[PDB]
Parts: structure tokens; sequence; C-alpha cells
């Protein structure tokens, strides 16, 4: 709107929170606000270098890399695949035995198991790996 009131509707952005999930799956303070101040300036969504260094301003460690769907299970879990629509979704474990993936769903704000045609068909091949200076193995989840 604009009445001095909303300005305007803030537009969830999965890959803010997915920074936010990551942010706190480490436990890394992150101001989606701030975020969005400093790297979504547009108002149009984190971008992927904008995403990337989002997490590194929270003192998190992060890093966009060109992976295999077969690494995803060896990589830095949980992980988030960017993808350029902006549908984004963090990688949490693989099911390779079924083929299914479990991912966090950045718009139910809930986990789920996807299956390899499906991540395959949402996978393009990039995937944005995160580590925290106290979680710097990413299995926290034993």
């Amino acid at each position: 709107g604009a009445m001095a009131n909303s300005d305007s509707c803030h537009k969830i952005d999965y890959g803010l929170y997915a920074l936010e999930i990551l942010a706190q799956y480490h436990n890394v303070s992150v101001n989606p606000e701030e975020i969005k101040h400093r790297f979504d300036t547009d108002g149009t969504g984190l971008g992927l270098t904008s995403w990337l260094l989002a997490a590194k301003s929270l003192e998190l460690k992060v890093k966009q890399v060109k992976k295999t769907i077969d690494r995803l299970n060896f990589i830095s879990l949980p992980a988030l695949v960017w993808r350029e629509d902006g549908r984004h979704f963090i990688l949490t474990k693989v099911s390779k035995e079924a083929n299914r993936y479990l991912i966090f769903d950045l718009e139910q704000r809930n986990p789920r198991v996807l299956e390899q045609s499906e991540f395959e068909a949402l996978y393009q091949g990039h995937i944005i790996l995160i580590a925290s200076r106290s979680s710097v193995a990413g299995k926290l989840a034993k």
C-alpha cells in the first residue's frame, strides 16, 4: 500500500528466509530487515552474491559452488540450493537409497522429502554451503 502505514508489503523472500534458517541453524544472528537493507537494497530479493555476503556479514561462513546431486550427500548439509527463480530450498538430507531428498520449504517453513525426479526437476547444479565458527561440520542433527 501507500498511505503512511505500510509503504511496501514485506514480500517474503525465501532467500533471506533461508539465510535466517541457516543463520539460526548455526545459532548466528540475522536481521532480515538489516540484511535486506544491506543486500536486498533493491527490495527484489537477496541476490546470489548479495545473499552469500549476507551470511558472511553475519559472521557466518557460506560459499556457493556448482555441485552434483550425487555430491550433495557429501557437501556441508544443510545446504541451500540456490534457485535462479527465487524458489530456493534448504537441503538437509538425501535418501539415495530411495532417490529422495529432505529439504526445508521456505514457503511453508517446514521440511520436505522430494523425489530425485522432483529434486532433479528443481536442482540446477549450484548450491550454497554454509558453515559457522562453532559449527563447521554441518551434521548438527546427529
